């Protein structure tokens, strides 16, 4: 099933930068991992903003909250999900 | 370039249905007739909404813009239009 | 899976008075047909207005789309879908 | 009485750890004594958030007030409180 | 229970000018039998505007629901609906 | 005249106890005040929120500012204010 | 006491045109009248649109209720209402 | 040229007393000058609220700018500014 | 004195079409006759849209509303408008 | 390809002069061969406001995106980003 999925970025100002460091990475690591398994469909950036928006395709609602709760991110993340189905115009894949 | 596009659909309470199902065919031609030839990347019916969201990838502003006023639906579509860039984080391709 | 729905209903004023009622039996015979097959979770009337707030239990997104599609007001209604996933602190039936 | 409730949990970053897990097992403990008594009926994860959706069944708005303003969480809660009424094309339990 | 409640009123252009009247009088007599009864505790006017801002006072959701719903007025109006408490400092 | 007006409260986190509790008692006892001279005329609690909707009956838009200024919770405070005429097919006080 | 009133004005595409002449010289009449008297104190229009920011000088809700209930206009505006306060930094 | 002008104030929680005294200060006696001065023709304080509602008039955006961004208060401002115009039934 | 100013247009469904053929000539014309004495400075449409965002020179906002006022089509128009300073890190013209 | 850009800024509270200055110099600096280059084709001031509206004229949105990162002031820059098209009646530059 697909999800259209945005995420916006606060990382706190305040935050360590070494710990700014080590998040991003891991952050990057995870997100590299869910691309590749195939979960994180397709990943853009809006032009001009931090984030992304995104394309997941997973089996549940569960599956993806479990995939968003456990980003490194997700603590700075403000979330938005919409269930995106089969257009009966599309040709192709969805 | 990328664009994701969110069009929603009113479709006048007063139209006579031959009209609207003609309308409805020729609509439904003209996007056929974008995704095969590319620049109607994706399409997908948003869950539970007579609309869809859609990623158009095209050379210009104005190449997007003759597309979307060349649709039948158009005097009847609210548009959201919003440019993608490629995230430093993708693995695979945009 | 879960999905919470919420639902407004804006009939028409000009709609002939014989028309609506079967219209509104055609609604409520659907709804029923629903809820005895088990897609339509729960169903709740939100207080003071004509809508509803539902809870839909269904095996993807598509066949979401096509039960609101389907229904006998989706010309009238006004329609948002949100996706629930299991809390882990829920004690009991979702 | 039934009543619609969304709450989003702001757990502040500058939480003593200590203090964040304690905060987090008495909120579990006393969701579970609240559904277990029937007054907290459903409770369901908004997908992708840290938060929920529920619905509670009180005999007054006093009754939920003290309910809510006694959770753990509730100075970190965003609340919301929408009354339901059953519907009369309900087949089967609110 | 208390309940306040918002109203705002939007009676059609095209209404016979002779159902409007009626439909205004019919309005204001059940208005009447609520307050006097005293399911509708208080209504006032928003300054300003045609609408009201009401308490109402009844003992459940669904009896609420069916008094608004009972409301001559219904089909026109935009209706807003929150829960009141009894506050702890209310003297 | 009449004003209906509703307050939603913020405080600090990094009040001491005893400066939190201190607060919350001159509060009180500030409200009391206008309770029992009748400027502060009505005053519930918002279902499961930190706040009040009230009716303040007052000679002023002048004396109405300084009421709510002179409020220990102001400096926390999140207020809108509504004039409220008399409603012709009112019957009671108002 | 003061207020900010904003009014959006959305007269019917199919009001006759005689009658809608008509009701434009009432509302402007009717306007004449209240800032004479002092109550509509200040009147502007947002630059581009078709309405009315303004300021009333009046004694009470109840006073401003009925003057705004009695323009011509009223069954085709939009109206925003807020109280004004005197600002201790005023000068004059 | 007139314009119609709301500011929001938000001040720093970490202000020291005596720093957050003067810059108020500070603050009133340049809407002061600028009122003495005609620029500043209204100010309203929106009641309720630590806010203003003003009006400006003065010669062109550019002198409104620079007004506005020399205020004491500007770095805590939320500012809104609206153009108005004459209204052709003004007496 | 430059204004940003955004339009959007909405035509009545109902207008004859000679009338609208003439109101859109006579719009066209007007826009022509403005740009060519540079009150209205730039013109461009929202990709997607039926409107235009402009920048308008004029020296007083009572010039800038006549001229808005006087277009074909001001009864069909949605009009925004901000003013605009001359920034201090513009090199090149206005 | 022109799109039309507002960005607010937002400058860290503890900024202490000497790195406002040089933030700023910084800033100038490069948009200053932005515009030279002609990627950065019109600049104004919102009045009022520590803000600009701007048209870039680049060639991809991703050209626009990485421009916009480059800034000095980016982390404290709130950005909208909107696509623009010729205008049909356009007489004159874009
Ligand atoms: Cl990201
Ligand atoms: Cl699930
Ligand atoms: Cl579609
Ligand atoms: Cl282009
Ligand atoms: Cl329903
Ligand atoms: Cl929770
Ligand atoms: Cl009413
Ligand atoms: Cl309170
Ligand atoms: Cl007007
Ligand atoms: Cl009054
Ligand atoms: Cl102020
Ligand atoms: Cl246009
Ligand atoms: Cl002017
Ligand atoms: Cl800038
Ligand atoms: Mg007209
Ligand atoms: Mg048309
Ligand atoms: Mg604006």
């Amino acid at each position: 099933m697909l999800y259209l999925v945005r995420m916006t970025v606060n990382l706190p100002r305040n935050l360590d930068p070494r710990e700014e460091e080590r998040l991003k990475a891991s952050e990057k690591a995870r997100s590299r991992t869910l691309q590749e398994q195939g979960q994180w469909r397709y990943l853009w950036r809006t032009t001009g903003k931090y984030g992304n928006i995104s394309v997941f395709d997973v089996n549940s609602h569960d599956e993806l909250h479990e995939i968003l709760w456990s980003l490194p991110f997700f603590p700075y993340l403000t979330i938005d999900v919409e269930p995106l189905s089969h257009h009966p115009a599309r040709v192709g894949k969805d």
